[PDB]
């Protein structure tokens, strides 16, 4: 059950009332659904302004990597400050967008689990994907491309501190 | 779920804003609503763009032919966007936007290939169908849209607008 | 996932204009659904002409009958439309709108050949022979010996056929 | 997804037109929800007619029977409508309309054929049913049984003659 | 779909004071009659409530929950069988108000009954019997040796028993 | 299944005559009941046959097969029930050989039994005409007897012509 | 399955004495077994006639045809037997036995109302049984095709009096 | 199942003259059982069978065609709870021949049990008189014991009159 | 279950081979292994082929096609009860004059309901195939394969699929 | 069921006597295990004397068909290769892994090289040696190989010979 709050100028579900106040939810696993919802969502608050910040919440185990791609280069398209926040996990296709957020602007809370090893069409075409991948966390974090293919090899996670060396992330905040 | 915003779940938000989403595999009830969504755009006003949202794997032939030739019937000015990817009939729609407003965004990909009850004379009848269709919005010829489409490949934004599928990659506004 | 415009579901804002959709395969409460449409538009306007949007494989012959039934009975012009595909009781739906009012878009497929004791199915396939000849304006014969056929038509060779009569592009 | 019309969804609209319809199998849920309407209905009005719709191929013989006997118990004239089919206790129920009052359109089809309890028990509901249909139809007991035995269908005319339903509509 | 009257038909007949018991009794069932019979006793503990029965009964304890609050409250219930009324769905038909229990006329009504030890349910068994004797007024003996054979009873034979107490066509 | 001596244990009771109808009565068990008894009659048209019954029922007309099979073969047949016998069950028990009827102390047996109506009813009648033949009472009786739901002890069965012994120790 | 001595099982045994069992529902793999069995039987003795034991809800029309078309076709006589049930195309082998050589148990239940093609072929598979039962009881065209409208069963005795079977046998 | 050298492992213990009764007792378990008294008895009537028991109960009807064909049989009966028998199963064991029904040390035994009314009574009374019989206590201790969900141990048991022995080493 | 006297690899010692029920890759093998070997016991004496088929997979029946083809004893073919599809194919595929039918069978060429170029090869297979062995035209039996019909054993006789009506 | 004969033998175990190997279904561990304890045995049994490999499969797990390849290389016996029905992808490299001049093809038969847990380096590893080892056999060029791998669809008996996937066509 979806808790129903009132704001002051009717109810909203709380997910609405999130959403009013500029914050955009990607928990649970990515797929073509939940892109279309997100896409949505951030055009929508990049209509009602340009200029003010959008706050991206993920706690995500990945997904989809089309439908993650559809999201990062929406996250692109529009001209906001787009801060992400990373509770829970950012695994995967989830880290590719914590580290798409505006620079300066990429946060984990004290706890949290990042991962850009992605958890085992055309061989070809698999291949090119994955390039994609690379290709977008260099430009994100700062790192190799050979660093990058490297450490994606590797069946870990990273604690908030190691992501923010590895330049996933820029904060690691306790409060506000 | 799906949010509500200002009165309006935000899918119908964004129909209020001439935005009609292809998302996910085409169907038959998928193609009626799209079909029923332009139409009544069209009646809102046959002048103004419409913009039609692509990430779509493909899906039935005769539903994407369904939603095409409503493409073509209205009169409206069809901007096509592909976000995430357009394969088989995604494609098809997308490259069935008005010529010069077919977009993609960067990492997209784009597949006319059609990965793998009617007999064999007619599932080539609707082959044939396609390619014909590709021909005429893709300006290439048939020899090259049957020899592309034979390929269990996808293309890149820049591929696909050099082929003819689009028109513009675009990073920002 | 049905969008809501201005404040309808999409669909039957379309009810509203007239327009009666029939997609996906026809069964029972699909035809009591049209079956209500149809007569509530009739109790709207006894003359102004009802759109029906036809896009299906076919379905429960006896549910397609009970539309056909319908549409014979109200006094409205009804003008359908295939688009995408009309095969088995899709296309005799098609094919029995007011004559001259029976549209197809360029790419539809349509297809009459169709993919209780025998007596009973046989008179049933009697039936549909009958409603097909009426309608087409061909002989029994050639009804029967086109529907033991498994292909479809072009709109243009339904229109041959007198399945419809017009296969139109643009408005 | 039902249409709504103008607002109502497109059942309660022909409700309140005094239109019951019993379309699909019957069962104790359908049962329970026709005898609800025709009940409201009568309380509404005890002398306006009442349209029973039927597209029915039966079902649980009880769940018919308490339909049965709610039609009998109410005053209205109950016009029956045969659209489609008709077979077994949808049969009963066509033939249960107040005399005079019942139609199918041209293509239906009608069945008396019927295609937990003991044997006895089944051949005490079987004669109830031939007691019913004597009663509608006219027809002598052992006429009923020796029909009911033929798994076949009538064609509207037929049924007609035989004294299940008064009129064939065309339009 | 339930149709609607701004009220759906269920709740247009709870404001009537109608109760239905139109299908297998459990917990749920019960305990939406309990709160539906517990609410029209609030709004008047004179005015009659009439309780409809199409079961095929349901689990004892429920049914029992219900005849229990059928007892409690002070009102006049009238209890009207339709379709049929078996086991626990036959004990509620006896347990309305002497002189207010009714059946339409094809239903039927079976007395017969169709994780815990033996000996309770020999208990509940007996708690069965109890409560036919006192409202079909028969002694323990006759209860029993009838429950023992797997039949049932026509409405006639029902009120002759003392399960109900009219019998009835039309108003 | 053991292995004695080779055999399975169950071919080593077949070569002393045993025939096992342990379990629901199907098609299959008729086919391997009947396949045993006309093997054995081919051994010894004269040399008792056994046959072991534990069994809730099964399918009338399997049960029938097997019963006209043992009305057909010459040799004397001993029927045994260990367990149970219940509705085709007990029907095959009381078709033993008279005088050779067997029940061991705390089986319990049960002659009331747990296509159109007309003919569930025809199976029915057949029932109660073999079980007047082989209790040797009034069809009456039988026919009252098994409407009942309940079983009958051993010396019960014994009383009412089900059988004819109750044995403790081989005597 | 039980063995039995001179050592097999016993619907091999069964076989050995000229047995065929059509002893459930009628398919395409219950045909090939049947008929394998009869052109063995025929194999051993052209002549010595063959049981063929029929209990059995009916199946598959083409399945039923197989096994009919090779009653026909083997030039041994051939003993029909119902036991239990003989319904559908069980009742058409039944009536398929040699002239005066078939028989029912006294408390069988005989029936021969049938209980992707299209209707045309639905329509000349039914025909096909009309002609084969007319065949066999002697009936008319009308009459068989009455009977088959109706769903009931017969007893032994007035399969006789149609013509489905020749005598109801109680012992040997 | 091992092939040993009567070659598989559990005929080989039916040359032996021993009868397992491990597992749920159903109408199929019944008829095998029966089967293999039958055989040993027809083989001899003199020599003692083994029953052995690791039971959790089961069908009733089919635990009494078992214990009727006990009864029947004249040969001495030994039974032997290995594991436990509850339900069904401990009338079985309670059942074998006076001086004869052994458990092991662990084993875990349990009398109370985990159509119409009438009937299921009838088979519950027919419970209480075969207890009664074996086991020597009066009926109404059974019954009342019958209700309790418990087990008991061996000793309880032999001291309750549903065996005779507990054994630890041959 | 199966008789003994089992009852199909007697059958096999006596040359026949059984092809009744869906052709599968799993049936095709079996089928393929039975000629071979009935091949080596003698390339003279005819073979058999029970058929009672509706018809399976395209490549399964061209597999037992090309087998059929390739040994150079004769084959009779017998069509019990049906012969569809790719069944009706294999019936036609006996050697000429040795190709018969019982009387109440069921016989169609029409074939009820990998890319669509794919899909179309093999269909030309089975025109031309059924072309060379009832010596009809590509034309005829392709408008003959479009209809969703049976034929009796008379008509597949007329039409070159059988010899013999037995 | 399997016909059995006498030479007993189950009509595969009777093919196995004859130096035959069947391939003819889905490529999985389970096969490859049996297709390659019967390679390495007809080996045991003579070096010299060549071994038949019936081949109908639609390809199936590619390292499992790489293990039936390398044993083929590993035995020194020439494999004479044969395609009945058809080889797709797995089954059209063991097919074109056959002994020079001894892969054969029935004339119906289809042809397709197309590929119709692991991460996306493994599986373009994979796909590489898949490459190289229908170059060799081939003798086409890896841009050749890779290029027409792309496209899905079939070929010829006479196209595959001509591809060098094959060496003859033969009707009998
Ligand atoms: C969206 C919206 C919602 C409520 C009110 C006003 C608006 C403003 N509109 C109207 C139309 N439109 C708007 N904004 C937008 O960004 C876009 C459009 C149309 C197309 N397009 C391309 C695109 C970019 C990246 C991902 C996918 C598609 C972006
Ligand atoms: C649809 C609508 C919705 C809200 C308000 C006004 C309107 C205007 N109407 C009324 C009727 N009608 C309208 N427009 C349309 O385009 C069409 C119709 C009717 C029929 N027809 C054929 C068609 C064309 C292509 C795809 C399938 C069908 C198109
Ligand atoms: C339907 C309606 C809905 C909203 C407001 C007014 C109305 C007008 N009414 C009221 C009752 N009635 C109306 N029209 C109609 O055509 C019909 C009826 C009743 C019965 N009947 C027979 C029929 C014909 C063919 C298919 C099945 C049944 C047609
Ligand atoms: C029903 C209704 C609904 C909205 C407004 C007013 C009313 C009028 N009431 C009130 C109570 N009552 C009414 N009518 C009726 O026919 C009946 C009742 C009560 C009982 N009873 C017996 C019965 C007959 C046949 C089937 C089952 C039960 C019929
Ligand atoms: C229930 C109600 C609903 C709407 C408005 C007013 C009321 C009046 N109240 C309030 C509390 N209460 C009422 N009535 C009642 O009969 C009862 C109660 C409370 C408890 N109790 C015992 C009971 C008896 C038998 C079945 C189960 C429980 C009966
Ligand atoms: C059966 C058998 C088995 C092993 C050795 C010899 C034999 C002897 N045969 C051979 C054939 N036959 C034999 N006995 C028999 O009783 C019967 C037959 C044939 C037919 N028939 C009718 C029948 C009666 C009742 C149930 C069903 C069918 C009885
Ligand atoms: C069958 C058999 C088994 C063991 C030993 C010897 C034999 C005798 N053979 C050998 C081959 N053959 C024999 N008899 C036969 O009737 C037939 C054949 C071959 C073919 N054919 C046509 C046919 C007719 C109707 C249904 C299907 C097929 C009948
Ligand atoms: C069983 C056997 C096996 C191999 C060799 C010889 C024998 C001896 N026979 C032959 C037949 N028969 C034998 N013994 C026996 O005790 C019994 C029989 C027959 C019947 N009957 C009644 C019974 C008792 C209790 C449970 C169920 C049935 C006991
Ligand atoms: C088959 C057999 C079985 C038992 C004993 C001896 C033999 C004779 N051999 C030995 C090897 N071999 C034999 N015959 C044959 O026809 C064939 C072979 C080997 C290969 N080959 C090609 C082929 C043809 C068509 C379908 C598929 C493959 C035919
Ligand atoms: C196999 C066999 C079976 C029956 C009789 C004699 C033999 C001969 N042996 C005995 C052991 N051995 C034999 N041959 C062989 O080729 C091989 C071995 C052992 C190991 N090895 C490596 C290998 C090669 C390729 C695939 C996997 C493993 C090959």
């Amino acid at each position: 059950l979806i808790p129903i709050v009132v704001e002051q100028t009717r109810a909203y579900d709380i997910y609405s009332r999130l959403l009013r106040e500029r914050i955009v939810c990607v928990m649970g696993p990515i797929d073509d659904s939940v892109a279309s919802l997100v896409i949505a969502q951030l055009l929508f608050l990049q209509s009602e302004s340009n200029k003010k910040p959008i706050h991206m919440y993920i706690n995500s185990p990945g997904g989809v990597v089309t439908a993650g791609l559809a999201i990062y280069d929406t996250m692109q398209y529009i001209l906001n400050p787009i801060c992400t926040w990373c509770v829970g996990q950012a695994a995967s296709m989830g880290s590719l967008l914590l580290a798409a957020g505006t620079p300066g602007m990429r946060h984990s809370l004290p706890n949290s689990r990042i991962m850009i090893h992605q958890p085992s069409i055309q061989a070809e075409e698999i291949m090119k994907l994955k390039k994609q991948l690379y290709n977008i966390y260099a430009k994100h974090t700062k790192q190799s491309l050979q660093v990058i293919e490297s450490a994606m090899e590797r069946d870990r996670y990273m604690s908030p501190m190691e992501a923010q060396e590895f330049g996933i992330l820029d904060k690691v905040l306790v409060h506000p």
